[PDB]
């Protein structure tokens, strides 16, 4: 009845506990929904009048020319390249070129043979196909280019050639047209004929005849294995490619890595998932193997076919299956990529089939089998724009909660009164 | 007295505000979000590959022949080879004996029975298969009948078997296999027909094992005397039901009398069979149900006809709308030279074959994924009811508060 | 109850007392604290909301429609080689010799001996000009004469099944020579539909590149390249073929299946975006419509009447077709100018409606050893010539099905007002008791 006897009171006092239910419960969505760290994304295109190139980096697919290994690289990596056995006599089988085996035969005779020395990076670098050998015409945006435009990569596939690297201090090239004509427009020999002879299946060995290319920003290492595209012989291989500018959100919204001046990476100038993963590769393999493998960076040693063999391959092996965890290679939030559309015509056309063959001193059978045209240009001096933008920042959650945090402290206030006033009463 | 001034004019504006927020939330606005996730696992898709020729010449028998000749246009309505001004004299010779009829009585027909017989074997065609470097052979494969006829489904997640997973993307990790598509198996063509294509190869389908293959239509061409390279992302969407969208709501039950799972391929051949059913009192080889297989006679005069009208002519009947929860696959291709000389003299003895076969016949397919991660593309909804809730909280807290305030006067 | 007894010790009382002397005091106190922070509060969220409102943000809306028809696009394809063999006349020779490489600027055929000597023949005789009076010579004319025929090149059409022919190829000039759009929806004929998509239902064309017609190559020049095939573009009909540029290639001894997906953009104006709202007007001297790609042709086209008082055999306009000279001394140049040093000049953006398409490459061998035979035989041609000149180009729809993907404004004029009157509306109610007491005090 103190209670009851409030006349009127007692409603002033529910009224105000329904208010604070209400504020709660707003309150309570609203920061809810904040820590939700919602987004969505925003695509755009924008044109330019430049565009910066990309890097491009080729691998014939063969890793090892067969006439630059000598007799003491066939000694001490022989069973590596599975050209001999663990005997280190050529295997048994019997469906091998007699005439390309009896060359084999010659070098593996290791009869009075004293062991020179040996390093797989002198081996790859040797024997690798040469850019020189194999680049028959170059030309940037319709200009001339030679072998000093490419510079040279070890990468999974032995020997290979970044165009427009930007490394060594040299300038990043720029297209101001799209089409056909305006890109890297190169014509490669694949030197088929310098093939390493497959006469038994095994685990290393594959029927391919071409190359293996990545389109890559030039603040990327090429990752080739995994990201590269194949381009046969016998076609002129176009590649219209669109430049994607990708900006991801970081933590808490998402999980990209910011990209600053400080790497933040052992061996790498600039923060990449490659970068990352090739670090990382280079870090684990010195750590448990004290060698890394010819395309690692780093001052350490580069491992002997031995322990390739028995070392470095299981730990590798080890790394990706049993130990995923070891090296989170997040992604940047300022990204680079390519769109590209793939496709090709015959080359060449009888009407340039003779000529061709007499400028090289080669069959007509040989350009066929050995001659491609690649053929990389941007569809379009535009680039697409594709960036997360966060769908409640600060600045929200506070306009949201804020008017009625200001009018609820203003009610409450008023209630502190009312309570005092109830007690003056009552007090008396 | 005055907040008769006031508060009419905040209630108002406040009513006001609360009928915009209201008509927002029924335009029932959404927009999309684009996201990358690494994975260490993904589960590798369903690959369905089809020879581009339906039915192998040499299992195709006389009585074949007789009775699906002018299905397979080798013959004429008239049981008769059509009048070649020049076809190859070899090739023509073998079918003037086949469809020589003197003396001949019908035996038994069933064109299920015809295209598991005819249609090229797995065993045959598969010189080599290899998945994420372990050894496959043709016990990994699944027959499934498509509109192509004797087709093969790898890591189907059918009976039982349970579905591969890649541990790493790149050329190697993945399906890599080398066919023989017997070329010399092909069905002869002397003449043009309805049916008459110049085309050797496969066709392929890379899709969720959730899904059954709609390769017709969905499957892309792979070419003899290359390694084809198809390097996939995976991509799961998510859609929103209506009213925002039109996606059907996933649930349990598929909904579709002869499927497990619902799929737009699934809804459009369950479609498809009830139709044929209902209208032909048959199904063709490739559809699901009971019912009885069409006869050479049903495909020409009853069915071809009425799927012909089902698609243009009577639209309406068959309403496959899009699943909200779904998985799909990007794709580049690329292909290099097979064999290098180095390997051509060795292939060909491996399989007793001349170097000129292995060039016109043997290709191989290597299907993986470019990166261990999946692209989200979620459709998210621009404002739900916990928000117009929220904000008509707004209202209550002026009602309430406007209360409380005239409380003081009184 | 010793509580009653006294009522409240002094103490109390006399706290109760100092209360209800400053009461109408800490009424007023708080409610100028209050009302203060509370306009606070206003005056910063209606600012924060109408930077946002300002920044005029945007995010995109994709979608998928399905649809049971779809308006097939046109497909404009043209031969790689620009000019037949045979058909280059003497006369031609004489005036494009230079142009076409097959002569240096001396009017011989440069020194070289790595040619054919059988196709040499045949030059020698065209390029002796002893007694030769020249006639008259048009670019425009040279390419129509010379240019490959859809009628030679194409052996077999199908659109979803039904027989086409060379009649339903338009003509077009590009950079490439005399080119063919099929489903132009040019000539008021109208636009075709397909009802289903796949491998069949779309346009399936057997083509002949005609290799032994094409302009013989023994010395490096600009224009030398080695290629045999066709480009192709394919594009909505409300915008002109730029092939050199948007087109892909087809390579002859494979069927090229190219499954399309239609995709609608919708694009937003300043201040949000940078499109160009559809106008009926063209605003474009030479065109009809506005697309990126006329806006470009236009602007190729003014820029060298401007500079070089002709135009290009491909470009519009009434003026003068250049002469062989022109095209070499005053036109290449220029255009190549216009790109690289007067960039600035053409400002060509992108309109807010329009329609592009997906394309998935695939491929398959071409002819099969069971049709080899047929084809060789059919075309009076060595099986050879098939391998080297016959190719099929299978253009569909992957399915019937539309992709949408529109640019959607963050936060529009509905919504800023909608909040900053929200917080107006929210305000007053709060601030009610202290307009009175500034009403009252003030009296
Ligand atoms: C980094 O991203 C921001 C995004 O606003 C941009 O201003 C800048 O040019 C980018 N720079 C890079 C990739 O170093
Ligand atoms: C789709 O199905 C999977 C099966 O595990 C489930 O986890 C997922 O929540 C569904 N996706 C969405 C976002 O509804
Ligand atoms: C063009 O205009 C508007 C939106 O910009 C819309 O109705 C539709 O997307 C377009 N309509 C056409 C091309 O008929």
């Amino acid at each position: 009845s103190y209670e009851r006897l409030s006349l009127k009171r007692a409603l002033w006092a529910l009224c105000f506990l329904g208010s604070l239910a209400v504020l709660l419960c707003v309150c309570t969505e609203r920061v809810q929904y904040y820590f939700h760290y919602h987004h969505v994304t925003k695509l755009d295109e924008v044109a330019a009048s430049q565009l910066t190139f990309p890097a491009v980096t080729l691998c014939n697919l063969n890793e090892f020319r067969f006439s630059q290994v000598s007799k003491n690289d066939l000694y001490h990596a022989g069973e590596l390249l599975a050209l001999l056995n663990n005997r280190y006599e050529i295997p048994d089988t019997q469906m091998a070129d007699e005439k390309q085996l009896e060359i084999l035969q010659d070098k593996a005779n290791f009869r009075s043979f004293k062991p020179k020395p040996f390093n797989m990076r002198e081996f790859y670098d040797r024997a690798g196909h040469d850019i020189r050998d194999m680049l028959l015409s170059c030309h940037f945006r319709g200009e001339v280019c030679s072998a000093e435009d490419f510079k040279v990569v070890f990468t999974r596939y032995g020997k290979c050639y970044t165009f427009n690297s930007g490394r060594d201090g040299r300038p990043r090239l720029k297209t101001m047209k799209g089409g056909t004509g305006n890109g890297l427009e190169i014509m490669l020999d694949i030197q088929q004929d310098e093939y390493l002879p497959v006469w038994g299946e095994t685990d290393e060995t594959s029927f391919e005849a071409g190359i293996k290319v990545q389109i890559h920003s030039q603040d990327e290492p090429p990752f080739i294995d995994q990201l590269g595209f194949g381009v046969a012989p016998g076609f002129q291989t176009f590649v219209a490619c669109q430049e994607q500018r990708l900006i991801y959100l970081p933590p808490p919204w998402g999980t990209c890595k910011a990209v600053t001046m400080d790497s933040d990476l052992d061996f790498f100038d600039s923060y990449s998932i490659t970068a990352c993963r090739i670090d990382c590769e280079t870090r684990y393999l010195v750590e448990n193997c004290n060698c890394r493998m010819v395309h690692m960076p780093g001052d350490a040693p580069y491992c002997t076919p031995e322990q390739y063999k028995e070392c470095a391959d299981p730990a590798l092996d080890f790394l990706v299956e049993k130990d995923q965890e070891y090296c989170v290679c997040e992604m940047p939030c300022n990204l680079t990529r390519y769109g590209k559309e793939l496709s090709m015509v015959k080359i060449p056309s009888k009407a340039s089939a003779k000529y061709l063959a007499k400028k090289f001193n080669k069959s007509e059978q040989y350009i066929g089998e050995n001659i491609l045209v690649l053929d990389i240009f941007f569809e379009v001096l535009n680039y697409e724009t594709i960036e997360q933008k966060k769908a409640y920042e600060i600045a929200g959650l506070l306009g949201d909660i804020g008017g009625q945090m200001g009018l609820f402290i203003g009610a409450s206030i008023l209630t502190v009164l009312e309570l005092f006033d109830y007690a003056y009463e009552v007090i008396k």
